[PDB]
């Protein structure tokens, strides 16, 4: 079990794992309630207000300009009731993707992908980058700071716009230079999106209402995967697109897709980087590991009283997986970088999980949204950490019959249409 504690967004405040926080962004903000479901993982069920300046509200932007697929209700995630809920989906997620294989090496991997502590600008001296942690209210009034390696929080303006945060660096590119940095994943498990079953028909973007719906526990984990590269700064700039060719109607609007999304989908998807990137992307990625190791070795001491020298390079070598002689030199050997770097690459796929789910979804990336529907996966009639909506021993156990919206209709409320428009 990953939770060990089934919070009530209800209980009262301990300043240890249920704690006001404030999050390290350039702004001020009111402390939020958030809630330590793990080692290094905290769950803000509030609307995510706070990472981005320029999204500082709730309402869409009213500037003649609105994204087709979206979906907006400011009181969304606004009441006790709500976050409470929202609190016990997100946790029944994370069973559920705890309870595979895949999930279990997934989150070992993300609880091991510490950000690395490379804030000191002075080569002898090992420090932590402050943007990596967050402010624990303790219970007499005072800010700690605690190290932290994902944040699951409320989406913002758009409802339907899951996407991975996180503070950047003045000089450094954490995310794509193996340092890693804490994610902020903006998330609900409150409304998911409707496919379509038929191949020609989920890619053409004027067929289908959404006959099936993704499990949310697929949707998370692709949020996961991401967070897995972004923490061990191998995330592929998103500059980096691939100019789809294969679908008539991408190529009409020439819309691009980028190689990191591509990758994280896994399947045909990922074969449409050719072998030529790949081996750069892996290269340079490589020489980071290198870096990284050549920057520890030239520390020889911390900073702050949070831990030893030795421990934090212990940390860290069994993060990147580095060698380590009797001396304690570390270095990265290639045979064990391509080991890890394919396993946050290839093994952890959304293609890959829906195997260990055994659930229906969509076939590519490359597809186009059918609509959005209304969730409650917090009772167990509806949806359970096993078996997602396809619950065994009822008429929803086979045909993935507890995603078709059609015969489960009690379980999904249609909010939107994407169809044609
Ligand atoms: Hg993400």
């Amino acid at each position: 079990q990953f939770v060990n504690k089934q919070f009530n967004y209800k209980d009262p405040v301990n300043g240890v794992d249920i704690a006001y926080i404030k999050i390290p962004n350039v702004g001020q903000m009111q402390p939020v309630k958030a809630f330590k479901i793990h080692n290094k993982i905290w769950v803000i069920p509030e609307r995510d207000t706070f990472t981005n300046p320029e999204e500082g509200d709730l309402n869409p932007p009213p500037e003649a300009k609105q994204v087709p697929v979206s979906y907006y209700d400011s009181t969304y995630l606004s009441t006790d009731n709500e976050k409470d809920n929202y609190l016990k989906g997100v946790t029944k997620l994370f069973e559920r993707i705890y309870s595979t294989d895949l999930g279990r090496m997934l989150l070992t991997s993300i609880v091991r992908g510490i950000p690395f502590w490379g804030g000191s600008t002075i080569d002898t001296e090992l420090k932590v980058i402050d943007t990596n942690c967050i402010n624990v209210i303790q219970p007499d009034g005072s800010y700690r700071s605690e190290e932290l390696n994902l944040v699951i929080i409320g989406p913002s303006a758009d409802i339907i716009q899951f996407e991975c945060k996180s503070f950047g660096h003045e000089v450094l590119n954490l995310t794509r230079n193996g340092y890693g940095s804490t994610q902020y994943i903006r998330f609900s498990p409150d409304f998911t999106f409707g496919f379509e079953e038929s191949l020609e028909v989920d890619t053409n973007p004027l067929l289908g209402a959404g006959k099936f719906a993704t499990d949310p526990a697929v949707t998370l984990a692709h949020e996961l995967i991401h967070a897995g590269h972004r923490l061990y700064g191998i995330a592929i700039n998103p500059n980096r697109v691939f100019k789809v060719n294969t679908n008539a109607y991408y190529e009409m609007s020439g819309l691009e897709v980028s190689f990191e999304e591509l990758r994280t989908f896994g399947g045909h998807d990922a074969k449409f980087i050719d072998s030529l990137q790949e081996n750069e992307f892996r290269l340079y990625y490589y020489n980071k590991f290198k870096d990284i190791a050549s920057t520890l070795n030239k520390a020889k001491s911390i900073v702050g009283t949070t831990a030893s020298l030795q421990y934090m390079k212990n940390v860290f070598k069994e993060k990147y997986l580095l060698s380590e002689d009797t001396s304690g030199k570390f270095s990265v050997d290639k045979l064990k970088f391509d080991k890890l770097y394919k396993m946050l690459t290839e093994i952890y796929t959304e293609d890959n999980f829906v195997k260990f789910f055994k659930v229906l979804n969509r076939k590519t990336y490359l597809n186009f949204d059918k609509a959005v529907f209304k969730i409650n996966i917090v009772p167990k009639v509806n949806y359970t950490i096993y078996d997602g909506f396809n619950l065994r021993n009822t008429n929803l156990a086979a045909n993935f019959n507890g995603q078709n919206t059609e015969i489960n209709n009690m379980n999904f409320t249609k909010l939107k249409n994407f169809t044609g428009l």
